[PDB]
């Protein structure tokens, strides 16, 4: 039966809906108020395979921050909901991809422990409208809901557009392999402790 | 009524109970199986005021990380449960603290969000039998499983036990001040957003 | 009875009006024309518990500019009127705030001496719409009519809405304290020379 | 039918024994007298799908290296056995995996030909009773008794305990890959040059 | 009951009388004969509401060292002496102080063991007729005999005037703080190991 | 008549006792609980010609810190108590001495104010099992309770035992020294200024 992680989350400052599918079929269906934060999240489902739902409402009159960062953190939920135990998973994952002359490593491991390794240089503020610094802080709330350790290295890039939208992809595949069922495990939980948590 | 956490935590690494009064009399009563680590919570009780209990069993023959790790972890969600929605309090510490040559800065937030900065320079690896590397994972899980940011900044020290024993005498009376009731503030929560969470 | 100071302003380029209660219980109520600045000023009154009563209108067609100084100039005069001869009161201030990574240091001194020390290196230009060279401005203006010695210290910080958010809350509480009753000097002028002025 | 190798290996500073099957269920069963490093063939086995079961004994009152080393030999001949001719393998692994801070690269090839490439910094001298030095010569002999090219390359990390970790999960995760069936190539060898030898 | 010290000091170098009370009301009364020193002293009182008595003459035709030091012994003395026990004490000081540009930070503990850690870097020789290395000595001496960890750190100044009275103002304050009763620690020893002592 | 200073201090750390006699035959008699420092006492024995008799017992399985500094307290206090108003000694040691490739100097002044110059670069962290930080730790306690200025300088060695064991023979060489009768100042003060005192 198929994973599905889906939270509420509101606060004086947004209004967030979020419905996530591990075992989808690249449903893309995102509008977060932030136009480059969809056409991103469009990458996590049609590479990912995901199913992604997300509304999102919040005060972009001050900036996108607040919004950007309570996507995150609601992302972030559905993934621990729908992972629950996390039992027969492959746990780990590791993918490059490129766009262009970007290329961006990530490696995950759903381990329930939230850690984030960034070290993209994007060298303009804004892609669009969309201020640059919030990819960080967009992976940094996702890892500390979901419970993830996240590690995303730029090897190559010059054009934010294409380093950004790699990350988003490569992160899209990596996160599809942890996700993923390991063919050999026999629904084992993959920890030599015999419990994943994010406590 | 006195704010109360109380965890049982158990992997097939480790074995972990804890129970924190936040509005305590600084009752000191850690058992961790490192000896090192309880004299450091014994600050924890004696500065910040916070009745301290916890014991703790496990794979110490591989090393003390996983114990310490675990222990960490435990007493973040101890405070977690203790403080429930924030409600009245200062909700930020801060406090700068010595022993001898040893100047060890700690602020922190009790915002639900994880985050630690660190950049003690810990001049040994081992203090008595303790590695020194651990302090550094204690505040992190610590951080992670409470949902509070915590800045740690070394201003001076050579000695390995002095910089140490500093940086908890700094905690325990930065997080005294954070958990306390803001006598002004008539029991509302101390956020503009109107909300204090760790999701 | 409540110290209130209130401030009408206005020159061809704008229009203001503040009132501000020392003695609060933390109403927000700004409304600038600058909605960055607005989510600051609600810092302000949620951490420092004054209550903030701000309007302005201006040139914002020209820039943020003219009305973000005036609304400092303002609020400054409001402070200075508030506080009288500032008899029986802490003085000092001295409060460090994080906010995730960012880290900042505020310290400050009621004397009647208008001083600025200013450290803040904001990596982007803007926040929102809100360009991020007013942040000092807003500082500058606010201590050269309410007569304040203020020290601004960023000790950690990347993201460019979290070192300014920082700033203003750690500058809330350090003005909170400095503003609040000493209750040991018996209504005394907390001076050696015996007055405080701005004069 | 399943791939097992069995090694007894003695000589007057050690005694081994190891039975490895390739295609494990990650039946994990190793008491080598060093606790860390049976701690981290558990990992061997929980995340390569390893059965690993070894037994060792040695001159540890001297040092732990005679029987790190010979436990490496043991378990590189257990692997060359179990491969056999190498027909129909995947033959080259590639895994990147982290543990929180920790980020190890692990890429191998099983072409017979013994090379180890290593760049770890660990930053401590013991983790545990565990001399972090015996970590590479642990790879060191191993890929010399199996015929494997191996390269280790550290990308993130400060804790030693984690840095070692992530290794051999990484390490595992490529050597199960390596180790798997080709799904494509039929059972023939995954060499051009007809064979795949130590020779 | 008020905690008060007094000590007679006399050499052939100087003749020194102090008395001093840690609940007093800010009474100054301070004549060393070195005026500037008068006008330091008086901070002490208006800001940490001692109540300071000091009385010296000496041999300042040879310079105003051996007064300098002496006075500081004394007051030192006076104050272990009206610390007593130490118990139901905050024991630990934090308070950063400006003067104008001048910006100094004090943190001490009350521990009963003798250290100063000082950068202060005076760019004048002379304030007055007042030697400004006498600075670092009156406090060297201060915690010598009182039993006192004292750090005194330049964070930013350059009239040497306002380096002195900020650190002055500074180490006022945070005195102040730790000679205060703990209202929560029902008149215990703040101390793990149950005694604070000179010995 | 023999000066002999006699001490007994203990807290909930450790239990110590102390007796020294300044014009003593050698005896060595010192039981620390840590095997390393009583060989140093040793020669503090056989070189200064001090009867030194020490037991201490403490929490060594914390570390061997708090037994190492309060056993040097309550050394520094007996030296105090034995040479009472210091009439008719040298005051002033010099003396630098090897063990093999080291060479330690050592200068003191038995003046009542404690001063410590240190600046011993000791290679390794553990002589046996004691760690060598705290070897400044001692004699900073010691001179703290004494009330000595001492400098120790390290002009040559590589070897941790040499680089202690010299120290320790040249301090006792100075200390012999200092606390010896001068044999033409006819019992007086030696001091310009008529007194040498702790305070
Ligand atoms: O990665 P896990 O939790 O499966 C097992 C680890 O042994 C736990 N650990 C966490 N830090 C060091 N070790
Ligand atoms: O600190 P909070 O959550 O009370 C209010 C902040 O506005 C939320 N925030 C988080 N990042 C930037 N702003
Ligand atoms: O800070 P105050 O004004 O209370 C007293 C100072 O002595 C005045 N001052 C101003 N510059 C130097 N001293
Ligand atoms: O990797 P192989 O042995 O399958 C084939 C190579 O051509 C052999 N080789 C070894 N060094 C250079 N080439
Ligand atoms: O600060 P204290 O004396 O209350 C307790 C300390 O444990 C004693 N200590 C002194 N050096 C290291 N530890
Ligand atoms: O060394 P003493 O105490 O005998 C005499 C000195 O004159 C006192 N002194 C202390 N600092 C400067 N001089
Ligand atoms: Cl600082
Ligand atoms: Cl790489
Ligand atoms: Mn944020
Ligand atoms: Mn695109
Ligand atoms: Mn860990
Ligand atoms: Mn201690
Ligand atoms: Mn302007
Ligand atoms: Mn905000
Ligand atoms: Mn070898
Ligand atoms: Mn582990
Ligand atoms: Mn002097
Ligand atoms: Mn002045
Ligand atoms: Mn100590
Ligand atoms: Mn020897």
């Amino acid at each position: 039966s198929a994973r599905i992680g889906e939270v509420k989350r509101e606060t004086k400052e947004t209004n967030v809906s979020v419905k996530i599918n591990l075992d989808g079929h690249g449903v893309s269906d995102s509008s977060t108020g932030i136009p480059f934060l969809d056409h991103m999240l469009d990458q996590l489902a049609s590479h990912g395979l995901f199913d992604v739902h997300v509304r999102a409402t919040g005060d972009t009159h001050i900036d996108d921050h607040h919004t950007n960062e309570d996507v995150a953190l609601a992302i972030g939920t559905a993934l621990l909901k729908a992972l629950g135990e996390r039992k027969g998973i492959n746990r780990f994952g590791d993918f490059t991809a490129p766009l262009d002359e970007a290329l961006i490593h990530v490696s995950l491991d759903l381990s329930g422990r939230p850690y984030l390794g960034y070290n993209l240089e994007i060298p303009t503020q804004r892609v669009g409208t969309y201020d640059t610094q919030l990819v960080e802080h967009f992976f940094q709330s996702l890892v500390n809901t979901s419970g993830m350790t996240l590690h995303i290295r730029q090897l190559a890039g010059k054009n934010s557009h294409h380093i950004i939208e790699a990350t988003f992809k490569a992160f899209a595949r990596a996160l599809r392999q942890a996700t993923e069922s390991d063919p050999r495990r026999g629904g084992t939980i993959p920890s030599s402790k015999g419990v994943l948590s994010r406590s």
